[PDB]
């Protein structure tokens, strides 16, 4: 534990050495010194966030997802949900799809029939489980998808390398 203080009053930075103070604003104190004065540090800002909100400072691209698997897993949905995009997979609860590429941004890639999209990971579980064990593990809504953005703004003039719907179909036709 590191002790908490309280700012009584607005304090302002005179040197780039410094922290700014508002009344009011809760601290931890790193280090008291008998000079008066102390190192100290707001308390953290954290919180679950959409993945798809973010990007890698090095390079647009992700560098901790699976790599696909064509041959696919048997997935249920366990929990319904509607296309809202050309690239999304409309599914009732209950209906059986392929899991073929389970992106850390939370829309994994399924295949259904013969063709490909993508659709919340949150409400699919394994074939054969127990499905109530899923639903209760569903603490939130889907992620929002980097899609849904109007105007998104990156530090990197590259795009993120990321296969269409139809570069993934004429894998996984192939592929089984």
């Amino acid at each position: 534990i590191l002790q908490t203080y309280r700012a009584i009053a607005d304090y302002e930075k005179t040197s780039g050495s410094e922290m700014a103070l508002s009344t009011g604003d809760v601290v931890e104190v790193v280090e008291k010194s008998e000079s008066g004065w102390w190192f100290c540090q707001m308390k953290a800002k954290r919180g679950w966030i959409p993945a798809s909100f973010l990007e890698p400072l090095d390079s647009p691209d992700e560098t901790e997802d699976p790599e696909p698997n064509y041959a696919g897993e048997p997935y249920v949905a366990i929990k319904a949900y509607t296309a809202v995009e050309g690239d999304e997979v409309s599914l009732l609860e209950g209906e059986a799809v392929e899991v073929i590429h389970k992106l850390l941004d939370g829309w994994w890639v399924i295949r259904k029939d013969d063709v490909t999209g993508y659709f919340p990971s949150m409400y699919l579980q394994k074939s054969g489980q127990d499905v109530s064990q899923a639903q209760r593990q569903i603490k939130r809504g889907a992620p929002p998808r980097r899609s849904s953005i109007r105007n998104a703004h990156s530090i990197h003039q590259r795009s993120r390398k990321r296969l269409s719907q139809d570069a993934y179909r004429r894998n996984s036709v192939r592929f089984l």
